[PDB]
């Protein structure tokens, strides 16, 4: 027993279930362990979540970094896309945890706007526009995948061909 | 004030937008209407009716700021009015919002003059038909993704939240030009 096996058990736990059905009980007959040695590790169920959240988001900054290797400028920018929509496609739970409002699960996201920002001065952009465009990129992925998952996307259109286009045009814009 | 099914609505608007779409139960509107639960049902079938009908009012109140917004506005006028008055909708209404997105045919339906409406001032730029169709998503995508974000305190950066939003409108219509 780790504080790592307890955090992929709330992992699966959470994108089979929901992220709500996360608790020591289900972990503990999960793992078929006894609930107290869980507080060899966690503090709690709030600690869980803090911890499954910094697990969630470098799972999703190493699919993006795995998508972007050996790729600049918009082969980087629609693998990075493709990977964060399909990384909540997949991770529903691990993604919702990665939104919990605590500063440690904050900070472990840096690695993904550093890449992102890295991607995007390839570009050659002035002033703060590399800067905005790591917000204006964060906005195009969490936003597409947001919609697709609470099934807004009713057209009979495409929805890979979608994501494509929508990056597409924002590339064309930074472009000029 | 006799008791209606668009005062039901409106009183869990404000409970939503208060606590959250999940503090709307027949429990919880009955309370805060100082009524019981057999006088709610003269109005509503149950508490999907009451969720639809959220919805479809959520859907019709954000289109009525939009439609505004965009009132003799065209091309990039219309662009960013459009973006800027979804963004502060889900500012001021966030339980509302949240409402909209109830997978149900009737609030698709009442979502759909949204859709038109941004096609329309997609088609000004020459877009046609299925191509104009991906650009209404990727707009959609961009307001609800950028509102989402701030909604949840992600943009960490000690940067203009207006000017992030329409740096990312100017991008967005710069790659349709």
């Amino acid at each position: 027993l780790t504080l790592q096996k307890i955090v992929e058990t709330a992992a699966e736990i959470a994108d089979a279930n929901g992220v709500q059905e996360v608790t020591l009980a289900s972990l503990a007959q999960t793992l078929g362990v006894r609930s107290p040695s869980l507080y060899n590790h966690v503090k709690g169920l709030q600690d869980v979540r803090k911890n499954l959240g910094i697990y969630g988001i470098k799972k999703l900054h190493n699919r993006l970094e795995e998508a972007a290797e050996d790729k600049r400028m918009d082969e980087a920018i629609h693998a990075l896309g493709e990977a964060y929509v399909a990384f909540v496609r997949k991770h529903p739970g691990l993604y919702e945890a990665t939104f919990l409002r605590d500063e440690e699960v904050r900070k472990a996201g840096d690695g993904i706007v550093k890449l992102c920002l890295q991607v995007l001065q390839q570009y050659g952009l002035e002033g703060e526009n590399a800067l905005h465009a790591t917000r204006g990129f964060r906005s195009i992925c969490h936003g597409f995948a947001s919609i697709e998952q609470q099934g807004g996307f009713g057209l009979p259109l495409d929805l890979d061909i979608s994501l494509h286009v929508l990056l597409e045009t924002f590339i064309k814009g930074l472009r000029e």
